[PDB]
Formats: C-alpha cells, structure tokens, sequence
C-alpha cells in the first residue's frame, strides 16, 4: 500500500515511459517544401489564367492580389 | 509485579523486536532514477512542442524556463 502500491510502479513507471519513443521533429519542414512546391505550379499555371484573357501578366506592384 | 510483571515482558520486548524487520534502505534511490527518466520524454516531448510553434529549440541561457 505504501512498497507494493508504490515501489512496483515506480518500476511500471519507468518501464513504460522509457521503452516509448513514437517519433522525429522537423517532419513539418520537409512539408514546407511541398506546400511552396504546390504553389509553384498552382501560381505559374493561374497566372497563365490571366496571361489568356488579359493576354498578359501583372505588374510587381500589382502583385499577385490581381489575381 | 515486580517480576511477573516485568520478567515476562522483557522477553516479550525482546521476543517481539527481534523477528520484526520490515525492510531496506535505499529503495528510494532507485525511485530517483525513473523519476528522472520520466522527465526525459518529457522533457524532449514537451520541447518538441516548442520546436513546432517556433520550429525550433531554446538556446542554453534561455534555458527551459522558456518552457
């Protein structure tokens, strides 16, 4: 109640806790690059979009918010 | 009274304190171990929570009081 309760757990304890290791960190920043990538086409194929009916592109200061 | 009284209860002490031994010394320094150990998933575990919103990790001085 006090050893048993106790002393048996503590070695539960650590037992569970040091045989878990679920994952890395940084796997986001592999996700970054797809997510820009996406864009990529995603901003060159839409703005080709505006290249059709305007028959060109927006100006710097224009930006991308003309689209 | 004087020897029933006491005679008897001498070994009784003694009787009774001899065969009583509850337990070791020490067992609490195993418990310090999975005490610690379970601070380091959980220490790597809750930084890792840094690393994501910051996408990264506390410098030494900053210390885990950053935490």
């Amino acid at each position: 109640f006090t050893l048993l309760e106790i002393m048996v757990v503590i070695v539960i304890l650590g037992v569970l806790a040091s045989l878990v290791v679920p994952n890395l960190m940084g796997n986001k920043e592999k996700a970054d690059r797809q997510k820009v990538v996406s864009d990529l086409v995603a901003l060159e194929g839409a703005l080709d979009m505006y290249k059709l009916d305007n028959s060109r592109y927006p100006t710097t200061e224009q930006g991308l918010q003309a689209l």
